[PDB]
């Protein structure tokens, strides 16, 4: 996350850091959030040889008695995700075991169908990413206010699209999620209405996130499957 602050801790009990181990170049990470207990939301492009949710977390470098840390047992990865589009930048995650709900980790609701968050709000949007272009990420978790934008301010973005897609971060500021942030959700007056998918190396926004009250069916559809 650019140009934000720390969480107050344990603020965002829905948090979700996630450890990937990759068939390459070790291991990777991502932000994400509880849904359920046993399902966590985040993106595709997350996906993974193994994958560890810590639940819980502040700083994770040092744990506490709030720390849940559980096994993935599958990946739901969208099907219609595409490496080239970055179309559907979406997963669910199913866990091993059930997260206790506690104050310190809680599930977070995500949108219906037709709830179509319009440019103009300002969402606030957390994660354990970069804190600039070539920066470290951050031990603790940290957050930015973001503003939506008209689909135009990331036609910049080949095949960015607008029922798919949010276009997040104003032009004129530096203020932006980062590598690291990716799968962690956008919050609008308490809804989670996106998920950090990409934008640019350079780290200047907008940044494009998924659109989440699409995919609701999607989610549903899994599920209710489970």
């Amino acid at each position: 996350i650019i140009g934000g602050t720390e969480s107050k801790p344990h603020s965002r009990p829905y948090m979700a850091y996630l450890e990937i181990v990759t068939s390459n170049g070790p291991s990777k990470f991502c932000g994400g959030f509880l849904i359920r207990r046993n399902f966590v939301l985040t993106a595709a492009h997350c996906a993974g040889r193994s994958i560890t949710v810590t639940l819980g977390a502040h700083n994770i470098t040092e744990e506490e008695d709030t720390w849940q840390k559980l096994e993935v047992i599958k990946q739901f990865r969208h099907p219609k995700y595409n490496t080239s589009t970055l179309h559907h930048d979406i997963m669910l995650l199913k866990l091993k075991e059930k997260a206790s709900l506690t104050l310190a980790v809680g599930t977070l609701p995500f949108p219906s169908q037709f709830n179509f968050v319009p440019p103009g709000r300002m969402c606030r949007v957390a994660g354990w990413g970069r804190t600039g272009v070539l920066k470290p990420g951050s031990d603790t978790l940290q957050e930015v206010k973001l503003r939506l934008m008209d689909p135009q301010a990331c036609s910049h973005f080949r095949d960015f699209d607008h029922n798919l897609q949010l276009c997040v971060g104003n032009p004129r500021k530096t203020k932006s999620a980062f590598k690291g942030d990716s799968g962690g959700p956008l919050l609008c007056a308490g809804v989670a209405q996106g998920i950090v998918s990409y934008g640019r190396s350079d780290a200047k926004p907008p940044a494009v996130f998924t659109r989440i009250s699409h995919y609701r069916p999607w989610i549903n559809q899994i599920l209710q499957a489970n």
